[PDB]
């Protein structure tokens, strides 16, 4: 909570705790961060996982971040202010990455308003399955899709959609994660960059119920 990782990220000059959780989840595989070239960090504010990208990542990276809130500028990282779940968010991602594809896209959405705990699990399930609309989108063949995801009757549905689009699927929860109960993190390696990709396998209405 207030406690060891908190602090090490506060000296360290990391925006959030949190900034631990992606560290170790890309120590753990493969660290596809210093491997990745093209970033999109979903729902980054106020910014940690994009420090940890600025820092890991190839000189002269390309990383993008969105959220909702605004984000105080980092050096060579692109933010701007969106909701994930829109047309305006998948516009402005596009003008940003022009011909490029991502290496890896990242995702540690949670809602902001609390509305119960049965609502606020399926609206994480629903900004799961929007940021793997757009990692399908912007990720290089074999790229990385690493997203947080809530406990809840929808989780292994969307484990499911995930083993259709990636070679590997994993489950991970980090150490700076041990005390967080709602939360997993999973980690998915080898975009199969699908020819014919099906539209249900994105549709909210299909994939929940
Ligand atoms: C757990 S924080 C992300 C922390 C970040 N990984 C870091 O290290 O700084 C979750 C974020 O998701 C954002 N969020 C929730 N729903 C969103 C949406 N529909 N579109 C964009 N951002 C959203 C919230 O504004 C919040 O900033």
């Amino acid at each position: 909570r207030l406690d060891r990782y908190y602090y090490l990220a506060k000296e360290k000059g990391y925006r959030a705790r949190s900034s631990f959780k992606i560290i170790q989840i890309n120590e753990k595989y493969g660290h596809f961060l210093e491997k990745s070239k093209v970033v999109i960090d979903l729902c980054a504010a106020p910014g940690s996982w994009c420090q940890v990208a600025s820092k890991l990542c190839p000189v002269n990276s390309l990383i993008i971040g969105v959220d909702i809130v605004p984000m105080k500028p980092m050096p060579n990282v692109i933010t701007f202010q969106s909701d994930i779940t829109t047309e305006d968010c998948r516009s402005k991602l596009r003008g940003y990455m022009k011909t490029w594809k991502a290496d890896t896209v990242l995702h540690d959405g949670a809602p902001n308003v609390g509305l119960g705990w049965v609502q606020d699990a399926f609206t994480q399930s629903q900004l799961t399955l929007q940021a793997l609309k757009l990692a399908v989108e912007n990720l290089v063949v074999n790229g990385t899709f690493v997203t947080k995801i809530f406990r809840s009757k929808d989780y292994n549905k969307l484990i499911w959609v995930f083993q259709q689009l990636f070679e590997k699927v994993e489950a991970t929860k980090p150490p700076a994660s041990r005390n967080v109960s709602a939360e997993i993190f999973v980690v998915c390696k080898g975009f199969k960059a699908p020819k014919r990709l099906d539209p249900r396998l994105l549709d909210p209405k299909e994939v929940f119920e």
